[PDB]
C-alpha cells in the first residue's frame, strides 16, 4: 500500500500511485522512480530493484528468474545475492589461467580511455577504486610514454603496430600527403583509404597466424588493412553508451569458439572530452575519471560472471595526457610574418607550415627563410622552429613526406596557430606536446594470467606494446620500432628470449708501416711531449693489453652490424677505438674518467701526431684544416685528460682519433669535455663514455648504407670529406656510486645525439653566458641507447653477465627530469 513493488502501471486503491499520471498530481509511491521508470535508463540493480516483477521496457533484468532467462544487471550477485563483486575481492595470484576449450592461448584485450594523462592515478587513486585495484594486483608503470605527437589517432595507431608515426602514416588527425596530393581529414572520405595507413595492425598480425579480432572502436578497425578488416567490428560512433559497448564485448566473449575472436579492443572518449572542455584539473574530469573507473569494474564483473576474470589478459591504456591550456601562452605568428595568405600552419603545441599552394610549391617553397625569421626573435621565446630533420632525433619525427618540412617545438602549456582566427577555445585543456612532459605521460596496467603481480614497471614506451600482444597471443611480431623482448620483466613466463645482435664481419687488423715521420703543417703547442719512438710506444705486452681493455671496455667492445663494412680496433693507454677505412675516421672511441682525473686547460689547436697503422690522408693533416672556412676537426678521445700528468695525453693527438667538426659545433664539444665530463666523473664516482660519429642523411632514425654514403661527401680543398649529420656520446656508470664503472652490479646510463649544425642558431646564443644553453641542448637531445644502436649500427654492453632481456630493458630507457 506504501510502495509500487510487483504493481508498476497497474490501478489502486490504496493511497499512493503507480502510473505515469501519478507525477503531475505529486500523488506517486516514494519508490515509483525506483521501481518503474529508472530501470528503463539504468544498467544497474540496486535494494529497489532485488526481486522486482520483471518490467518489459528495462535494459536488463534483478528479477528472481533472471539468472534462468540470462538477462540479470552484471551486479545482480553482487547487489542482491550480497556476493562481492570483482573490486571487492583481494587480489589472487593467477599463475595457470582458467580459460574454456577455445582460449588455449587466452585472449588479450586492449582498453583506452582517451587522455587519462597517467597523474589522474598518482593524485585522483583514492577516488579510482577498479583502476587502483587493477594496479594493485596487477603490473603498473606509473608513466607509459606516448609518441610525438601526443594526439589521439597517432598514439592509439602506434600502440596496435609498434610504429612510430613517421613510419605508419597517421602523424595527425588532420595531414595533407604531397605524393597523393590528397588531404586526411576524420570528418572525410579519405580517413576510409587503406593509402594512409601503413604497417600492419596487431588484428591482421592475428588474422595471418589463425587468430579472429573483435574491435569495438579503435583508429584503423573501420579500414581495410592488407585487405583485411577485424572479424568483428563497429562503425566508430561516440553516442554508443560506454555500458552497450561493454556488454556487447561481454556477448562476443560468449560466441561459440570457432568464431569468438582472441584479440579484443574497448575504447571510451573519457577523460579526453572533460579534459579539453572543462581542463585537466575540474569537477568534470573528476566526475569522468569514476565513471571510467565504474566502467572498467563492469567489464571486470562482467568477467567473473563468465568465469574468464582468470583467463582474459587486460591491457588497460591511453593514447596521451592531458594539459592546461591558456589564452596568455598561446602563439601567432602574424605578429612576425605579417597576414600573410601564402602559408597554412597546423595549430597546437605539435605545430608545422606548409605553402598554401600544394603540390607545386611543397619542395620548392622557402623553409630556411622562415625559419630564420622566427629564430630568436625574443628572450625566453616559447616555440623554436625547427626543419624536421634538426627536431631531437628521440621524437623519430622526419621520414614521412606528410610531415612538412617546417616544425615547431612548443614549451610545456604553450601552442602556435597563424592568428587567433585559425585555433579552437585557447583555455581548453590540449595535448600533443613532447612526448617526454610530464602531463602527456599515459597510463598503462596489465592484469590476467601473462602478467605478473604487484609489479611496479619503469617507464617505458607505447611502441614496446605491440610486441607484448604478440608474446601475451603467441604471434610472430611484424617488424616495429620495439626492442622485443625489452618487456619480458611484465610477463609471468616471457616465449621470446633474446639474443645480442651477430657481428657480420670480425675486426681486420692495423699493423704499424714502417713509413717516413712526414710534415702535417702543424704548429703545436710546445708544453706537448710528442711520441719519440711510435713502435716502442704501441708495441704492447698482453699483460699490458688485458689491463687497457679492463679500464677502457668493461663491457666489451662495441659491435658492427653493417654489411659491407671494414673496422680495424687501435689499442692506446687512455682508450681504444674503431677505425673504418671506409670513411677516414673512428665509428667509435672508448674511454673511462675516473672521480680524481685531471683536465688541462692547456692549448692543443693545430697539433697532431701521426698514426702509423693507417697511410696517411691529406684530410689526417692540420694543413687540411688551416684557416678552412668551410669545416674543422675534433677528437673523439679528449687530449684534455691526462692520467699520468696535468698536462695533455699525446697519443689523443694521433690522425686516426679527429673527425670533421664545424667551427660552430666546437664550442659544445669543448664545453662537454672542459666543464660537463668534469661534473659528471665527480657526481658519479667514474664515469665510462663512447662517443662517434653519426651519418643520418636519409633523416630516416637509421645509420646510412657505405653505398648511399659516397654520394654524400663534400669536396673541400680539392678533397673528398664525409661531415658527420651528428655526434653521439653514451655515458655509463654504476646504480651505487660506491662502485666505480669498471666493477658494477648495475648500469646507470645517459646517451645523447647532438645535431651538427654550422650555426647554434638552435640555442639563441646573444647576451646568455655560455655555461646554460650547452646543458640544455644536451638535455633536449638525449636519446635512448637504442636510438643510437639504430643511427650508429653498433650494439654496445655485448659482454655484460646481465641476461639480454635485462640489458634490451636499459637500452630502451630514455631519461627524464
Ligand atoms: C621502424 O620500423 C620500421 C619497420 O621495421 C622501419 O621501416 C622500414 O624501413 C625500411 C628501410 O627503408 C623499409 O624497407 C624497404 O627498403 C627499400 C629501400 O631499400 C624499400 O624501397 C622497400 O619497399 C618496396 O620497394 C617498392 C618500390 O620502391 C615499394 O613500392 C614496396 O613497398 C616494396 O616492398 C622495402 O620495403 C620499409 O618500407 C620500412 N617499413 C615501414 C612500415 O616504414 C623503420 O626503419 C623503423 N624506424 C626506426 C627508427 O627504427
Ligand atoms: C549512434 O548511436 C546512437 C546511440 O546509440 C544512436 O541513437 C539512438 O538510436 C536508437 C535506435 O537506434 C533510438 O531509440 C529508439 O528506437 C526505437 C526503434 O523502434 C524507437 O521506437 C524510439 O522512438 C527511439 O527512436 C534513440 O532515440 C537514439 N538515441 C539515443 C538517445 O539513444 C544512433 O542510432 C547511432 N547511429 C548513428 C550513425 O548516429
Ligand atoms: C591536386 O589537388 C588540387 C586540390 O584538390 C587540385 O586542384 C583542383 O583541380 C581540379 C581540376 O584539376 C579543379 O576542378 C579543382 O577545383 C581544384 N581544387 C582546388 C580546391 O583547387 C590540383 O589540380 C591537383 N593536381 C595536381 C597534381 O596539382
Ligand atoms: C572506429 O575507429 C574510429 C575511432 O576509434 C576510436 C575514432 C574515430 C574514428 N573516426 C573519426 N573520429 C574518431 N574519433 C577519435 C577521437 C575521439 C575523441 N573525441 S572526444 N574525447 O572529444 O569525444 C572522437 C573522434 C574512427
Ligand atoms: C619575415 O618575412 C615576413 C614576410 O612573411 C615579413 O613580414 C617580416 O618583416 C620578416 N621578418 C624579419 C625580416 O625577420
Ligand atoms: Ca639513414
Ligand atoms: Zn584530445
Amino acid at each position: 500500500v506504501k510502495s509500487c513493488k510487483g504493481r508498476c502501471f497497474e490501478r489502486t486503491f490504496g493511497n499512493c500511485r503507480c502510473d505515469a499520471a501519478c507525477v503531475e498530481l505529486g500523488n506517486c509511491c516514494l519508490d515509483y522512480q525506483e521501481t518503474c521508470i529508472e530501470p528503463e535508463h539504468i544498467w544497474t540493480c540496486n535494494k529497489f530493484r532485488c526481486g522486482e516483477k520483471r518490467l518489459t521496457r528495462s535494459l536488463c533484468a534483478c528479477s528472481d528468474d533472471c539468472k534462468d532467462k540470462g538477462d540479470c544487471c552484471i551486479n545482480y550477485s553482487s547487489v542482491c545475492q550480497g556476493e562481492k563483486s570483482w573490486v571487492e575481492e583481494p587480489c589472487e595470484s593467477i599463475n595457470e589461467p582458467q580459460c574454456p576449450a577455445g582460449f588455449e592461448t587466452p585472449p588479450t584485450l586492449l582498453f583506452s580511455l582517451d587522455g587519462f594523462r597517467a597523474e589522474y592515478l598518482h593524485t585522483w587513486g583514492g577516488l579510482l577504486p577498479v583502476i587502483s585495484k587493477l594496479k594493485k594486483c596487477g603490473t603498473y608503470t606509473k608513466n607509459m610514454r606516448p609518441v610525438y605527437p601526443t594526439k589521439t589517432f597517432p598514439n592509439h595507431y602506434s600502440i596496435v603496430t609498434g610504429l612510430y608515426p613517421e613510419s605508419h602514416g597517421i602523424i595527425d588527425n588532420k595531414m595533407y600527403d604531397p605524393k597523393m596530393n590528397a588531404s586526411f581529414s576524420l570528418k572525410s572520405k579519405e580517413k576510409f583509404n587503406p593509402e594512409w595507413y601503413k604497417g600492419e595492425p596487431i588484428w591482421v598480425t592475428a588474422k595471418y597466424q589463425g587468430l579472429k579480432s573483435g574491435t569495438f572502436f579503435w583508429p584503423g578497425s573501420d579500414v581495410e588493412i592488407n585487405g583485411i578488416f577485424p572479424d568483428i567490428y563497429k562503425m566508430y560512433n561516440g553516442s554508443v553508451p560506454f555500458e552497450e559497448r561493454i556488454l556487447a564485448v561481454l556477448q562476443w566473449l560468449q560466441l561459440p569458439k570457432d568464431e569468438r575472436p582472441h584479440f579484443y579492443t574497448l575504447y571510451l572518449e573519457e577523460p579526453d572530452s572533460s579534459g579539453h572542455s572543462y581542463g585537466p584539473v575540474s569537477s568534470e574530469v573528476i566526475k569522468a575519471l569514476q565513471r571510467v573507473d565504474g566502467m572498467v569494474g563492469m567489464l571486470m564483473d562482467g568477467l567473473k560472471e563468465l568465469n574468464l576474470h582468470r583467463c582474459l589478459n587486460l591491457i588497460l591504456i591511453s593514447d596521451h595526457g592531458m594539459e592546461q591550456g591558456s589564452c596568455k601562452k598561446y602563439i601567432y605568428l602574424n605578429k612576425y610574418l605579417g597576414d600573410v595568405k601564402n602559408i597554412k600552419v597546423i595549430y597546437g603545441p605539435a605545430a608545422r607550415l606548409r605553402p598554401s599552394d600544394v603540390p607545386d610549391k611543397y619542395y620548392s617553397f622557402n623553409y630556411e627563410g622562415i625559419a630564420r625569421n622566427l629564430s630568436c626573435r625574443e628572450p625566453n621565446q616559447h616555440f623554436k622552429p625547427y626543419l624536421k630533420h634538426f627536431l631531437p632525433k628521440r621524437l623519430h619525427f622526419a621520414k614521412s613526406d606528410r610531415i612538412e618540412p617546417l616544425t615547431f617545438y612548443l614549451d610545456p602549456q604553450w601552442q602556435l596557430a597563424l592568428n587567433p582566427s585559425e585555433r579552437k577555445y585557447c583555455g581548453s585543456g590540449f595535448h600533443g606536446s613532447d612526448n617526454v612532459f610530464s602531463n602527456m605521460q599515459a597510463l598503462f596496467v596489465g592484469y590476467g594470467p601473462g602478467f605478473k603481480h604487484g609489479i611496479e614497471a619503469d617507464t617505458f614506451e607505447n611502441i614496446e606494446v605491440y610486441n607484448l600482444m604478440c608474446d601475451l597471443l603467441n604471434l610472430t611480431p611484424a617488424p616495429n620500432n620495439g626492442t622485443h623482448g625489452s618487456l619480458n620483466h611484465l610477463l609471468k613466463n616471457p616465449v621470446y628470449t633474446p639474443k645480442h645482435p651477430k657481428e657480420v664481419h670480425p675486426l681486420v687488423q692495423c699493423p704499424f708501416t714502417r713509413n717516413p715521420r712526414d710534415n702535417l703543417g702543424c704548429s703545436c703547442n710546445p708544453s706537448i711531449l710528442p711520441i719519440e719512438d711510435f713502435q716502442t710506444q704501441f708495441n704492447l705486452t698482453v699483460a699490458e693489453e688485458k689491463i687497457i681493455k679492463h679500464e677502457t671496455l668493461p663491457y666489451g667492445r662495441p659491435r658492427v652490424l653493417q654489411k659491407e663494412n671494414t673496422i680495424c680496433l687501435l689499442s692506446q693507454h687512455q682508450f681504444m677505438s674503431g677505425y673504418s677505412q671506409d670513411i677516414l675516421m673512428p665509428l667509435w672511441t672508448s674511454y673511462t674518467v675516473d672521480r680524481n682525473d685531471s683536465f688541462s686547460t692547456e692549448d692543443f689547436s693545430n697539433c697532431l701526431y701521426q698514426d702509423f697503422r693507417i697511410p696517411l690522408s691529406p684530410v689526417h693533416k692540420c694543413s687540411f684544416y688551416k684557416n678552412n672556412t668551410k669545416v674543422s676537426y675534433g677528437f673523439l678521445s679528449p687530449p684534455q685528460l691526462n692520467k699520468n700528468s696535468s698536462g695533455i695525453y699525446s697519443e689523443a693527438l694521433l690522425t686516426t682519433n679527429i673527425v670533421p667538426m664545424y667551427q660552430s659545433f666546437q664550442v659544445i664539444w669543448r664545453y662537454f669535455h672542459d666543464t660537463l665530463l668534469r661534473k659528471y666523473a665527480e657526481e658519479r664516482n667514474g664515469v665510462n663514455v663512447v662517443s662517434g660519429p653519426v651519418f643520418d642523411f636519409d633523416y630516416d632514425g637509421r645509420c646510412d648504407s657505405l653505398e648511399n654514403l659516397r654520394q654524400k661527401r663534400r669536396v673541400i680543398r680539392n678533397q673528398e670529406i664525409l661531415i658527420p649529420t651528428h655526434f653521439f656520446i653514451v655515458l655509463t656508470s654504476c646504480k651505487d656510486t660506491s662502485q666505480t664503472p669498471l666493477h658494477c652490479e648495475n648500469l646507470d646510463t645517459l646517451a645523447f645525439i647532438l645535431p651538427h649544425r654550422t650555426d647554434n642558431s638552435e640555442s639563441c646564443v646573444h647576451g646568455k653566458h655560455d655555461s646554460s644553453w650547452v646543458e640544455e641542448l644536451l638535455m633536449l637531445h638525449r636519446a635512448r641507447i637504442t636510438d643510437v644502436e639504430h643511427i650508429t649500427g653498433l650494439s654496445f654492453y655485448q659482454q655484460r653477465k646481465e641476461p639480454v632481456s635485462d640489458i634490451l630493458k636499459l637500452k630502451t630507457h630514455l631519461p627524464t627530469f
